[PDB]
C-alpha cells in the first residue's frame, strides 16, 4: 500500500516526501498523478534502476531538485545495500554530478535566473528549496559550485557590493557616520530624509558580514573580559562578593545562553520540537557552546561557596579554554584559513595511529626502566610519573640524565629505607646495579621515538595533506555556506547587546528572505520552462560531444566500411 | 644618528641604529636573484610566509588557551601584568623549541626556594611568588597535551604545508625567478659604474655633464625597421601555417575526415 | 588580465582568464628566435611604431608577462646585456 512507500520515503528523506500520497487517507485510485515524472523517477530510483531513472529525470520538470534527491537516496541505499555489485553501482550513482552539470549550464546561460532557481520553492518536492535539498543530501560538491558560492557571497554582503574592500568595511564599522558617505558602494534598490538615512543605516547594519564582524569583535572583547576577571579581579566567595566585572561577565554569558535558546527553539518556523532540538544539537559547534555554558554554570555555582571556591576557580579557568577554542569557527569565512580546520580533522586520525604506537612502546620502555632503576619505590604516583610522564617528555628533548645515568647522578643525600621513602623525607636512591642496560635502553627508546616514530608521523601528515587538499576545498565551501546561513539568520547585534534584539523579537511576536523565497505563478512557470530548456540543451550537448568522440567515429567508420 | 647626537636620547639612538643594521643586512638578499640556485628560494619563502600565517593563527589560539589556563591554575595571585603576559605567552611560545622549565610547572621539580605569598612582597619584587600547587596534576596533564599538540601535530602539519607548497610552487618559481633576474639585470645596467661611497664621483660627473651639455630600447633606421617588420610577419605566417598543418594531420581531424568521406 | 578583474559575469571572466595571448607571443617569438636568433634580439629591443615607440620588453614589463620573460631568447639577450663586452662563457 502507499503507506509502505510513504514510510520508506520518510526513512530516506524525513521531510520532503510528506503529502505525496497521504493526500486525498489514500487518494482515489482513478485520479491521475499530479507529478507523474516525479513519481516515476522516485519509484525507479528506490530500486537502483539508474538507466530508467535517468530517463525519467530527463523528462521531469524540476531536474536539479530531482537529481539532488536521487543523490541522497542513492547514498542512503548504498549503506543499506547487501550485494557487493549493487552497492558498488549505488556508490557511483553520479546523480549529484547531473545536478552540478545542469546548474552549471543554467548559470552559464542567465546567471540571474539561476539564483532564483536555487532559492525558489519547488512545487514537486513540497515547497522545498533546492538549497534545502542540497543540505538534506549533504551534497558538498554541489555547494562547491561557483554559482552557489556566488549566491552565498551575494547574501553575505547584503546590500553592499561584493567587491568592497575589507578596509572600507572596517573603517565604516569603527566610525558609523561614514556609512552615509560615498565611501562604501551600495547595490541598487523632512520626514523622507529621516526615512532615507534610516533605510541606509539599516541596510548597512543588517548585512550578514557586518553582523559577523561585530560578533567577532565582541567575542574578542568577551575573551578579554573573561581573562581579566579570571586572572586579576577574581575575588573570594560572596561574603566578600564577586567583582563587578564578574557580574558583567555573568550577564554576558546569560545573553549567550539566550542566544543559544533562540537558535534551539525559535530558529525559522514551526517544526517538531524534538526534530528542532535534534537539528540544533546535530551541529558540533552547538555542542561546544553547550559544554562551555554548562562548565561556566558549574564554575560559578561552585564559586559562590567557600568549601568549593578553588574548585570553582579551576572549572572556570578550564572553561576559558573551551570559550577560546570556540573562536575557531570564525576561521571558516577566510579562504586561506578555511580548509586548515578540515585538514586538522584528518591530522587527528593520524595522531591516533601515532599515539597507539607511542603508547605501546612508551609503556614498555617506562615500565622497564622503572623496574631497573627504582625497584624499591612503593609510591604509586611516582611509579606512574617515572613510567609514563618522564618517557613522554623524552619526546620533546627533555632528557634528565641526572636521574638515568649513573655518572651524571648528583651526590645528593638519598635513602634506601622504605619508611623514609614513603614519608617523603628523602628522595629514593636509584638502583645502579646494571646501569649500562638503562643507558642502552634509553638510547634505543630515543632513537625509535624521536626519529622513526616522529618522522613516520610527519610522513603520514605529508601523505594525508596531499590526499586531502583537493577535497578540503569542497568541505570548506560547504562549511562556509553553513557559516553564511547561520550569520544570515542571526540577529543584528552582538552579545551582550543581543538581549535587546531578543526582547524586541519577543515583544513583536506577542504584539503581532533572500533564500527560500516563493515566486508568483507566472514567474515560477517561466523558471520551470527555462530549467527544462537548459536541461534539454545540456543533454543535446552531451549527445553531440558523444557522436563526435573518437571512439564513436571509429565504430561508425568500421561498420560503414564493412 | 639624530637621537645619537643628544645625551638624553643616546641609548635610544644606539638601539635604533642597531635595529637598522638588521634592515641593511636583510637588504643584501637582493644579490641572490642573479644565482640560479639561490634565485627561486627567495620566491618560495614568500609562499612559506602565508603557510606560516596559517600556522600562527592556529598556534595563537591554542597557545592563548593553554597559557591563560596554566597562569590561572599556577599563579592565581600574581598581579604583575608583565609577569602575567610572560607566563601566559612567552613561556608557552618557548615550549615549542624544547624549552620546558619543569622547575616552575611540576610540583615535584620545584626548587626549595624562599618564596612568599603576600601580595605586597610579590609586587615589590622582594621574593618570587610561590606557585599554587592545588591541583598540579591538572597542570602537568595540560602541559603534556599542549606539548603533544604543538610540537607534533602543529609542527608536522606546518611541515606538510611547506612540503605541499614547495611541490606546487617549484614550477612557477623558476618563471618568477627569471622575471626577477630580468629586473636585477636591468637595474644594474642602468646603475653607475662605481659602488658607493665612490658613487659620489659618478653623480658629480653626471650632474656636471648635464649642466655643461643603449643595448635595450634602441631605435632602428627606416630600412632595417621595415625589414624586421617584414621578417616578423613572415615568421608569424610560418608559425600559423605550422599550427594549421599539425592540426590537419592530428588524429582527431584525420578521423573526422575519414568518417565524412566514408559516409 | 585587467578586464578579468573588471569582469562581472562568470563565463566571460573564465574565458578572459584563459586568454592565452601571452602564449601567442611566446610561440611566435620562439619561432623568430629559432629562425635567426640575431634579428630576434633586435625585435625585442626595437621601438615599435604601432605602439608609440614602445619596446617589446617595455610592453612585457607593462603586462607583467612573467612567462614571456622566462623564454630562452629573452634570457639569452639578458645574459648578453649582463656580460657587456665580455663573452658570456667567461
Ligand atoms: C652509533 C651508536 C650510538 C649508540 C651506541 O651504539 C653506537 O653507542 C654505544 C656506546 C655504549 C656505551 C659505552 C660505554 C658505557 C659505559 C659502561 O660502563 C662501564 C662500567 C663502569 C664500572 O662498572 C661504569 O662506569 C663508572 O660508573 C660509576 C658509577 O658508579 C661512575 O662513578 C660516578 O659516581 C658518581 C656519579 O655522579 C660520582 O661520584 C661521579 O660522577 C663518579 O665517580 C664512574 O664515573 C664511571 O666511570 C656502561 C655501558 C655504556 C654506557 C655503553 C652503553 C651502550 C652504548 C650507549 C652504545 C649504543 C648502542
Ligand atoms: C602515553 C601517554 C603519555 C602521557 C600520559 O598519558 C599516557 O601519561 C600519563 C601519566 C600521568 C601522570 C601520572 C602520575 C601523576 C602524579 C599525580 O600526583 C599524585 C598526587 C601526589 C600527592 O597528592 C603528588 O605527588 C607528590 O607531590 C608532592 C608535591 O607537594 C611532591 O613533593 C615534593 O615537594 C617538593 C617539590 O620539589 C620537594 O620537597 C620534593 O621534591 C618533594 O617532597 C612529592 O614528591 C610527590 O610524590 C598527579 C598526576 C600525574 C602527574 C599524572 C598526570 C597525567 C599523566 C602525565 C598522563 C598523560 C595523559
Ligand atoms: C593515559 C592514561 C589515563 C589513565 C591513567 O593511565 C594513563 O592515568 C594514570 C594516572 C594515575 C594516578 C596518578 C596518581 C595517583 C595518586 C596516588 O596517590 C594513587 C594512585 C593515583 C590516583 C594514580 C592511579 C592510576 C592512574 C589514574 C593512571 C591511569 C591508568
Ligand atoms: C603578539 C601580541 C602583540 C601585542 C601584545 O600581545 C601579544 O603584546 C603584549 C605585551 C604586553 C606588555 C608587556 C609588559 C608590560 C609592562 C607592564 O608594566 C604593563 C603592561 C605591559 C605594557 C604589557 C601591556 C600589554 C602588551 C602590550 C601585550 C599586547 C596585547
Ligand atoms: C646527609 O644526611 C645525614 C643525616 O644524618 C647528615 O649527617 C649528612 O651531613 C648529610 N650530608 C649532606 C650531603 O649534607
Ligand atoms: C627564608 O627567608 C627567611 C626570612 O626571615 C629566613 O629567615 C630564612 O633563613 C630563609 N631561608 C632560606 C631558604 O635561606
Ligand atoms: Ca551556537
Amino acid at each position: 500500500t502507499f503507506h509502505e512507500v510513504s514510510k520508506v520515503l520518510k526513512d530516506f528523506l524525513d521531510d520532503t516526501c510528506k503529502g505525496f500520497y497521504q493526500k486525498l487517507n489514500l487518494p482515489d485510485m482513478d485520479r491521475r498523478c499530479e507529478h507523474p515524472w516525479r513519481d516515476l523517477f522516485l519509484w525507479a530510483i528506490l530500486q537502483n534502476r539508474q538507466e530508467m531513472a535517468n530517463y525519467f529525470w530527463a523528462m521531469g520538470p524540476e531536474a536539479v531538485a530531482a537529481a539532488l534527491v536521487g543523490c541522497k537516496i542513492m547514498k542512503e541505499m548504498a549503506h543499506l545495500a547487501t550485494e557487493a555489485e549493487s552497492a558498488r553501482s549505488m556508490k557511483n550513482a553520479k546523480y549529484e554530478q547531473f545536478a552540478m552539470d545542469l546548474f552549471s549550464e543554467c548559470y552559464s546561460n542567465s546567471e540571474d535566473r539561476a539564483y532564483s532557481l536555487l532559492v525558489r520553492k519547488t512545487c514537486c518536492w513540497s515547497k522545498a528549496t533546492v538549497l534545502n535539498i542540497a543540505t538534506l543530501a549533504e551534497a558538498k560538491c554541489f555547494f562547491a559550485h561557483d554559482g552557489v558560492q556566488a549566491l552565498l557571497t551575494k547574501v553575505w554582503w547584503g546590500a553592499m557590493r561584493t567587491d568592497t574592500s575589507i578596509s572600507r568595511l572596517v573603517l565604516t564599522f569603527f566610525i558609523p557616520p561614514l556609512v552615509w558617505t560615498s565611501l562604501i558602494k551600495f547595490n541598487p534598490e523632512s520626514a523622507t530624509f529621516i526615512r532615507v538615512v534610516l533605510r541606509r543605516w539599516n541596510r548597512f547594519w543588517s548585512a550578514p558580514v557586518t553582523v559577523f564582524m561585530g560578533n567577532v569583535i565582541m567575542y574578542f572583547a568577551f575573551l578579554i573580559l573573561f581573562s581579566y576577571v579570571l586572572l586579576l579581579d577574581f575575588r573570594p566567595p560572596p561574603p566578600y562578593g564577586p567583582s563587578a566585572a564578574e557580574i558583567i561577565l555573568y550577564f554576558w554569558v546569560f545573553t549567550l545562553v539566550l542566544e543559544e535558546i533562540r537558535q534551539s527553539f525559535f530558529t525559522d518556523e514551526d517544526m517538531s520540537i524534538l526534530k528542532k532540538m535534534k537539528l540544533y544539537v546535530e551541529d558540533n559547534w552547538n555542542k561546544c557552546d553547550m559544554v562551555a555554558i554548562s562548565l561556566f554554570v558549574v564554575g560559578l555555582s561552585c564559586r559562590m561557596a567557600m568549601s568549593t571556591y578553588e574548585a570553582g576557580r579551576t572549572v572556570l579557568a578550564l572553561d576559558f579554554m573551551v570559550f577560546t577554542l570556540r573562536l575557531i569557527h570564525i576561521f571558516a569565512i577566510h579562504k586561506q584559513l578555511g580548509p586548515k580546520i578540515i585538514i586538522v580533522e584528518r591530522m587527528i586520525k593520524d595522531v591516533f595511529f601515532f599515539l597507539f604506537f607511542l603508547s605501546v612502546w612508551l609503556i614498555a620502555y617506562g615500565v622497564t626502566t622503572q623496574a631497573l632503576l627504582h625497584p624499591n619505590d612503593p609510591r604509586i604516583d611516582w611509579v606512574f610519573r617515572r613510567a609514563l610522564y618522564r618517557p613522554y617528555l623524552h619526546i620533546f628533548g627533555q632528557i634528565p640524565l641526572e636521574e638515568i645515568d649513573a655518572a651524571k647522578m648528583p651526590d645528593d643525600n638519598c635513602t634506601t629505607d622504605v619508611q623514609e621513602i614513603i614519608l617523603g623525607t628523602l628522595p629514593p636512591c636509584p638502583n645502579i646495579y646494571a646501569n649500562w642496560l638503562v643507558i642502552l635502553l634509553l638510547v634505543i627508546y630515543l632513537l625509535v621515538t624521536n626519529v622513526l616514530l616522529l618522522n613516520l608521523l610527519i610522513a603520514m601528515f605529508s601523505y594525508t595533506f596531499q590526499v586531502v587538499q583537493e577535497n578540503a576545498d569542497i568541505f570548506w565551501k560547504f562549511q562556509r555556506y553553513n557559516l553564511i546561513v547561520e550569520y544570515h539568520s542571526r540577529p543584528a547585534l552582538a552579545p551582550p547587546f543581543i538581549i535587546i534584539s531578543h526582547i524586541t523579537q519577543a515583544l513583536l511576536s506577542f504584539i503581532k528572505d533572500l533564500l527560500e523565497r516563493e515566486l508568483p505563478s507566472g514567474l515560477d512557470q517561466k523558471l520551470m520552462t527555462w530549467e527544462t530548456v537548459q536541461k534539454e540543451n545540456y543533454l543535446a550537448k552531451l549527445e553531440h560531444e558523444h557522436r563526435e568522440s573518437s571512439g564513436e567515429r571509429l565504430r561508425y567508420t568500421s561498420s560503414k566500411v564493412q
